């Protein structure tokens, strides 16, 4: 076939019902990570091949960065509960990989506020339990599909995305060959 199991993507041979349709996963601190968003916009390029009435959803994970990766997916539900990921998703990653100015979660509180979201307003988000259920489905949903690696991105809880298997010479091919897999496993 043109579209191999084993060769774009894999099958998850324990498949995870009511999965969110397009689940993409990611940490701030994952090096792959910060090239899918920054250089390759693997997210936008695959929303672009999608059809709509798609949901498309993006989770942090836990398992790198320690204690620090924890406040990041805390803080990642704060974006996500408040509707700010375009804003903070860019400074983050730069602040962890690039200029390394993020040590604390009050320095990651510092990305929101220079994001324009208000004090008060990222304290009592952070605070909450909307925030609190928002992690649970955050790790839960890492915890139904054996992550262990990011980036990942799985769809209808069946695919997992095998990027290994594509080409990286043209870094053009690489995002359309991917957003094209993504959208073939989708009409799956």
């Amino acid at each position: 076939a043109q579209y191999e199991d084993g060769k774009q993507y894999t099958t998850l041979e324990k498949p995870v019902a009511g999965a969110p349709q397009v689940l993409e996963f990611f940490s701030f601190f994952c090096p792959h990570c910060y090239q899918f968003e920054e250089v390759l916009h693997i997210s936008d390029n695959v929303k672009k091949k999608l059809p709509e009435g798609v949901k498309m959803t993006k989770y942090h994970v836990n398992f790198m960065g320690g204690d620090l990766g924890k406040d990041l997916t805390q803080a990642w539900a704060v974006a996500m509960a408040l509707g700010v990921e375009d804003k903070v998703t860019v400074p983050l990653f730069e602040g962890v990989q690039k200029t390394q100015t993020i040590r604390s979660a009050s320095d990651i509180r510092d990305v929101f506020i220079n994001a324009g979201i208000k004090g008060e307003e990222y304290d009592a988000a952070w605070n909450s339990f909307v925030v609190k259920s928002l992690v649970a489905q955050q790790e839960k949903a890492a915890a139904d599909v054996q992550l262990r690696g990011v980036p990942a991105m799985f769809v209808n809880g069946k695919y997992q995305l095998n990027p290994q298997g594509m080409d990286t010479s043209n870094m053009d091919v690489f995002v359309q060959q991917y957003a094209d897999t993504v959208k073939y496993l989708s009409e799956k």
